[PDB]
Parts: structure tokens; C-alpha cells; sequence
């Protein structure tokens, strides 16, 4: 089985969150042909010098899947986009491009953190395209650290003074330029399996949770595509009348 997550959302505030992909990464994903991070591993990111304790601590834990022989892959998303090399190497990830192709056990399947798809909302793709734009970025990341930390900060407050969907001709253009008859992306929180028709035939988007109050992961097998919600920790079973 080759497995899909995304919109874990990670922060230090949210340790029980931490916590259930420490879990995860430790039981479901060492026994994986492949993992798949689709965007929004983490809450924010300013970049791979933040000295965040919690940084190292997910680096070292999908470390060790990468080292048990697991290739561990990500596609950033909008909370994410700073995630870079050193990051990459610290945790063993390959970082792959914001849409990407991939062989299934046969059937080719489109990958995308999904935010792309949302362009019904432009105020949001303003955003998306100031802080994508590559000279913008290098200019932000020579910043020192603690003027990026308030920078983040205030913008996170900033955008806190709802996640619009995908719109459905974004889905299909997508899925007609990589000639697909299956995409998979996170972002809209919106976990679900949807039917349309793309390059003349039946076509699907699975859509992946997040990490809010339970996990959520796709699992694609060569038999089927698998949509799977579960605890955080260890639900310790203990024992009404009749
Ligand atoms: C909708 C959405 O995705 N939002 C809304 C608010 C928000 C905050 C963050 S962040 O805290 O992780 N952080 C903010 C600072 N940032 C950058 C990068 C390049 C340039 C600039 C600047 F300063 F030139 F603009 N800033 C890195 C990311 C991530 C996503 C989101
Ligand atoms: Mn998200
Ligand atoms: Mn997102």
C-alpha cells in the first residue's frame, strides 16, 4: 500500500496532534510501499533555520521510516511553502513539485496539495502568487530569524480577523493536462470521494482530512483506494446494564 496525508497543521500548541503522527509514523507508515505528505505538514514555516524544537523532532521521526526503508515524499502546501532542502535532507524527504504524476500499482494518479484548485477564491490566489514569487522568498528568508517570527505572527492574526472548495473546472483542466483518471489532494478539509468525467471517461478526486480531532489518510492498494479515519493515541479499551 502506498499512503496519503495531509493538513496535520502541526504546532507545539497541539501536542496531542504531534503525538498521533508520532504513532502514525512509528506503527501504519513503516509498513508502507511509500508516504505521501500533501501540504500543511505544519502550521507555519519561516525556514529550515528555525532552531523549533518540534522541526527536529518531526525531521528525526520520518528519519527513521525513511531509514527503514520507506521513501518518504511532500508537496508543499499553503501554510508550508518555505519547507526546503535542508529540511529535506535532515528528514530523508524527496520534496516534489506542486503537481506531480504517479504509477499506482497501474493506475496514474494526479497529486497536489489542492489549493491550486480554489480559484474562486482571488483574494487568496493574490496571496498565493506574492509569496511563491521566487525573489520574494529569498528576500524573506535573509530576514533574521526573529524578524521573521513577528512577520509570521502577525500576519497569522492578521489572517484571523473558513476554506473555500476547489472549483469543479479547475479539477477537470488538471486532470486533462495529466490525461488522469484519479486525483488525490488535502487542503479543503473536505474529506470525500468524488465522481466527474474527465478525458472522456469516469474520473475521481479523494480528498484527505485534517488532522483536527482524529487522523485521516488515504491508502491506495492495487485492489482499491482506501479513505481511513483513526485516533490520535492509543484508544485503551476498558469496560452498563441489562
Ligand atoms: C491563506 C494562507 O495560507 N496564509 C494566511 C496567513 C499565513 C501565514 C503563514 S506563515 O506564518 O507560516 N508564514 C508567513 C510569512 N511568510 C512569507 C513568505 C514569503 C514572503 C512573506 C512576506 F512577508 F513578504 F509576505 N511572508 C512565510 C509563511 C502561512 C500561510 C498563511
Ligand atoms: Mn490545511
Ligand atoms: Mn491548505
Amino acid at each position: 500500500a502506498t499512503l496519503f496525508i495531509a493538513d496535520l497543521h502541526l504546532q507545539t500548541e497541539e501536542p496531542a496532534i504531534t503525538a498521533g503522527f508520532l504513532r502514525f509514523l512509528q506503527g501504519e507508515a513503516r509498513q508502507a510501499d511509500a508516504l505521501y505528505i500533501l501540504g500543511d505538514l505544519f502550521e507555519a514555516w519561516i525556514g529550515d533555520d528555525d532552531p523549533n524544537p518540534l522541526h527536529q523532532q518531526i525531521a528525526s521521526a520520518i528519519k527513521a521510516v525513511v531509514d527503514a526503508g520507506v521513501p518518504c515524499y511532500f508537496i508543499h502546501g499553503n501554510r508550508d511553502f518555505l519547507v526546503g532542502q535542508r529540511f529535506a535532507r535532515q528528514s530523508g524527504m524527496i520534496l516534489l513539485a506542486e503537481e506531480e504524476r504517479l504509477d499506482l500499482y497501474g493506475r496514474e494518479v494526479l497529486i497536489m496539495h489542492g489549493d491550486t484548485l480554489c480559484t474562486d477564491d482571488q483574494g487568496y490566489l493574490a496571496f498565493r502568487a506574492k509569496v511563491h514569487t521566487p525573489w520574494i522568498q529569498r528576500l524573506f528568508l535573509a530576514l533574521p530569524l526573529f524578524i521573521r517570527h513577528r512577520i509570521a505572527a502577525r500576519m497569522r492574526a492578521d489572517s484571523k480577523a473558513e476554506i473555500m472548495d476547489v472549483n469543479p473546472q479547475a479539477v477537470v483542466d488538471a486532470m486533462e493536462r495529466h490525461h488522469v483518471q484519479w486525483l488525490i489532494h488535502g487542503h479543503t478539509h473536505r474529506p470525500a470521494v468524488h465522481e466527474l468525467q474527465a478525458n472522456g471517461q469516469p474520473a475521481w478526486r479523494v480528498v484527505l482530512g485534517a488532522w483536527h480531532s482524529e487522523g485521516s489518510m488515504v491508502k491506495v492498494t492495487p485492489d482499491d483506494v482506501e479513505l481511513i479515519h483513526f485516533p490520535f493515541l492509543e484508544e485503551n479499551l476498558y469496560f452498563h446494564h441489562h
